[PDB]
């Protein structure tokens, strides 16, 4: 079996603010880097195989405290980038329900909306489940023999790890909001049991703090 | 909307051994007690509401310590049961496995089946749901963050869980086995829920 964490960036000020960052390059609070320094300490005792993190810096410099941790390079990659929240982007909370009444609530409930200019939570699962599937190929030694236990860390964001998470698990796309919010620096531990379809996919942890 | 939340119970002797219960009604070992107060000091500080056990007293015993920690009467309701497994009760998984090789693990991947004499998962989230939504009735007052905490077993999460989601059957299996004393929360905004947290310990 494939042990995949997935691990939320820690508080940013926008986070503090309820204020929507999408592909915004926002900054860690200082709370936030400490929680990425306690998130590293428990992560590392799992002796990660791989670090693999958006290059958000809100994400990578939450990846660099595990890579420091447990002496892994941080892989970088676009396509754990979180969800491209479009007009909304820098907007808080409050101030999109004032222009759009309900449309945040409508967002959360359907996996095919997008905000204007942005993402939907297909659209993130198109972009990062092939990376996924991508490194089940170049892995060998995941789930090998030798250390099977070993988990694959993917560093990211919230929406980009519900949606990626549903889409592992072959959740139909009308059931994709059942997948919650992620805490800063918590994370979720899905394991690929078993050509990279047939992989069966089950939820171990969903947001651990 | 309204949390709910859902502990399964401290570890037993027979979870050591790889021993089925089912509804067989075994105790909590060393280890499952000392686990059933760190969760009771995690758990109390989020204020619960109120609290349903499973009648048995590896559950009923786990709830206790909570409701000694926050001081509420632990209800019971023998609907929170932990699935019947019929005649795989009080058998091993070695032992399983050599008399019907694959059973075991095929069960896990259909939540229709059951063990001979058993319940399914269908069957254990059919007479397992009602107790929510007579909570949702019988209980005004959902400080609506304040969460109802059910204390149960493995299987009963699992089951409970999918059907609130309202997963399909099939997807059931997509959720993985939750640790001793770990718990489970779900989110109720007919109501939808989402899942906030899966097996945290
Ligand atoms: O605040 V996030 O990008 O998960
Ligand atoms: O082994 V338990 O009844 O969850």
């Amino acid at each position: 079996a494939r042990r995949l964490v997935m691990l939320r960036h820690g508080q940013t000020d926008y986070n503090v603010g309820s204020r929507m960052q999408g592909q915004l390059d926002t900054e860690l609070s200082e709370l936030g880097r400490t929680q990425a320094v306690a998130a590293a300490e428990v992560l590392g005792k799992r002796q990660p195989l791989l670090i693999v993190s958006s290059d958000l810096r809100r994400a990578y410099d939450t990846a660099v405290k595990l890579g420091e941790r447990t002496g892994l390079v941080v892989r970088v990659d676009t396509r754990l980038r979180e969800t491209h929240l479009g007009d909304w982007q820098g907007l808080t909370h409050a101030q999109i329900d004032a222009d759009a009444p309900g449309a945040r609530l409508a967002w959360r409930e359907d996996a095919t909306w997008a905000p204007h200019g942005g993402e939907s939570r297909v659209d993130v699962a198109a972009r990062s489940r092939p990376l996924v599937a991508e490194l089940v190929a170049s892995e060998p030694e995941w789930g090998g023999a030798d250390e099977p236990d070993r988990p694959v860390v993917l560093v990211a964001h919230g929406g980009l790890i519900a949606a990626l998470s549903a889409a592992l698990l072959k959740l139909p796309v009308a059931n994709w909001p059942a997948l919650g919010g992620m805490g800063n620096a918590s994370w979720t531990q899905l394991s690929g049991h078993w050509d990279f379809e047939s992989i069966r996919w089950r939820l171990d942890v969903w947001n651990a703090s």
